[PDB]
């Protein structure tokens, strides 16, 4: 029952010391369970899904776009870029950049995707094109994770992001080849084992994208294919009052467990 789940989520938030935002879409009956579902949260690297999806949308009309080489230059390097730094003064294809951004949260890769879309305004324009009026990307990858309270830059709501993730992976926002590619990348994520995945049965298939940033911001957005029932879309956003708070992936796992046990 939704109220029971929301009460548990409220208990989770209270014990966590932070602010918790949850949106669950159960596609079996299109019920939605929200907790702070219309509050804005910093997206951090969960925004990489929109950027990958927008480049996939570009490739629907620019054939072979994903195989185009992109130069990685020293000026592209930033703090966290475990794939792209191995290609400085070389190239990576836009497919490789998308995979690196999604599966390793590589921030140089994300910056190349943002640039390929015409800047943060271009990523935001893609969101608007697919009916997301809430998402806003305002900054490039080495600064969009500051997650300062009160700062509307690089934020969305749980409800908006769950609706958009559903449209991208289970709906028709992308062509079929592109949708399959996005889902393949998300299923291959390497950074999510402690977040939503840790609160779910291992026999369920998950595609997800984590995010983290300042103020102990710890996020995860996921498409879930349980056994025995239709897919779920789950967004879990979490942020804390101290600028130097530690990440709490285990809180997202608890959110996912409450959802997976209660609905």
């Amino acid at each position: 029952q939704t109220s029971a789940v929301q009460q548990k989520l409220a208990a989770l938030e209270k014990s966590s010391g932070g602010r918790l935002g949850v949106a669950l879409i159960d596609t079996a009956d299109n019920t939605q369970v929200l907790y702070r579902g219309d509050e804005r949260f910093p997206m951090c690297s969960t925004s990489k899904v929109m950027a990958a999806a927008a480049v996939l949308k570009q490739s629907e009309t620019q054939k072979q776009l994903l195989n185009q080489p992109v130069e990685i230059k020293p000026a592209d390097l930033v703090n966290y870029n475990p794939i792209a730094e191995k290609h400085v003064n070389g190239t990576m294809t836009l497919a490789e950049l998308s995979a690196a951004a999604l599966q390793y949260s590589d921030n140089t890769a994300m910056n190349k995707l943002i640039a390929q879309l015409g800047g943060p305004g271009g990523v935001t324009a893609f969101a608007r094109a697919i009916g997301d009026e809430t998402f806003r990307l305002d900054r490039t990858a080495p600064t969009l994770n500051t997650a300062i309270p009160g700062d509307p830059r690089d934020t969305t709501t749980p409800r908006a992001m769950a609706q958009t993730l559903r449209q991208l992976t289970l709906g028709h926002a992308l062509g079929e080849t592109q949708r399959a590619q996005l889902v393949t990348w998300l299923k291959g994520n390497t950074t999510g084992a402690a977040s939503i995945r840790a609160g779910l049965p291992t026999s369920w298939t998950v595609g997800d994208k984590t995010g983290s940033g300042g103020y102990g911001t710890t996020n995860d957005i996921a498409v879930i294919w349980p056994q025995g029932r239709a897919p779920l879309v789950l967004v879990t956003y979490f942020t804390q009052p101290q600028q130097n708070a530690e990440s709490r992936r285990d809180v997202l796992a608890s959110a996912a467990r409450i959802i997976a046990e209660g609905l």
